[PDB]
């Protein structure tokens, strides 16, 4: 809807920085959609990504890092928050030790740093989801 997707920002984070993205999934749970975050070191879509976060909705959720063109070790998490056929709310919080991720304002999920958070330089928000807002927080140092 409002936003278009695949959607890309160009983005700085640090400690105390919050990401905070507000869509729906296209379809029903019952048919898999997806929904996926990526944190990445350059501009271009091909760079390494510092935090990948995908979620298979219904199913469970997969985070990694892809580093210098190889993924890492994966961890995944049959956590579900999310709602079939609603809004969410999905806000990532940068911590000194790693990212706190909250659903609807429920904390589900923490990735501890692989790579300073300092290295990302842009966000992509993809797969089966409208993007209704994608704000990032730049009220710190
Ligand atoms: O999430 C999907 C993506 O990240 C995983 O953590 C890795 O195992 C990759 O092989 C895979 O392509």
């Amino acid at each position: 809807s409002l936003l278009p997707v695949p959607y890309t920002e160009a983005a700085s984070l640090s400690t105390g920085s919050t990401v905070t993205i507000k869509g729906r999934p296209l379809v029903c749970f019952l048919n898999e959609p997806y929904l996926q975050v990526d944190f990445h070191t350059e501009m271009k879509e091909e760079s390494d990504i510092v935090f990948h976060f995908q979620v298979c909705f219904g199913r469970r959720v997969v985070m990694n890092s892809r580093e210098y063109g190889a993924w890492k070790q994966q961890v995944e998490s049959k956590n579900m928050p999310f709602q079939d056929g609603q809004e969410f709310e999905l806000s990532i919080s940068v911590l000194p030790d790693k990212y706190q991720v909250m659903v609807n304002g429920q904390s589900s999920y923490t990735f501890d740093h692989r790579i300073k958070p300092e290295a990302v330089k842009m966000v992509q928000v993809w797969r089966d989801i409208s993007l209704t807002k994608f704000n990032v927080s730049y009220l710190k140092r």
